[PDB]
């Protein structure tokens, strides 16, 4: 039984930006996700050895998790807002690949995914 290496977080060859859009992702729309009642299973990588879901890297090839991307926002990891969005959509998308339907993390996803959507709706305009 092995977790793979988790996603990196820091890159110094990898072009960064401080946008404003970048800021709102993380003091508003990532801190407010992650004080919700459903948002604990998604605050780091899945352990599929403590989970004992020693299928779940023989499915999820590209996993995401909330703590990979606040640490991705808190080392200024990103370019712009939409790479960060893209690595939300990856987490929800995720967890919909491995499970079905109807279980409980899939309802927890649900409320969370749009929840996330709400705040980013409407995002501070590039100044
Ligand atoms: C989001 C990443 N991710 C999955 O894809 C997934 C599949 C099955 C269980 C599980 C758990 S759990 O065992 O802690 N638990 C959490 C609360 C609801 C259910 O009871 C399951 C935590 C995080 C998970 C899973």
């Amino acid at each position: 039984s092995m977790n793979p290496p988790p996603p990196e977080t820091s890159n110094p060859n990898k072009p960064k930006r401080q946008t404003n859009q970048l800021q709102y992702l993380l003091r508003v729309v990532l801190k407010t996700l992650w004080k919700h009642q459903f948002a604990w299973p998604f605050q780091q990588p899945v352990d599929a050895v403590k989970l004992n879901l020693p299928d779940y890297y023989k499915i999820i090839k590209t996993p995401m998790d909330m703590g990979t991307i606040k640490k991705r926002l808190e080392n200024n990891y990103y370019w712009n807002a939409q790479e960060c969005i893209q690595d939300f959509n990856t987490m929800f998308t995720n967890c919909y690949i491995y499970n079905k339907p109807g279980d409980d993390i899939v309802l927890m996803a649900e409320a969370l995914e749009k929840l996330f959507l709400q705040k980013i709706n409407e995002l501070p305009t590039e100044e």
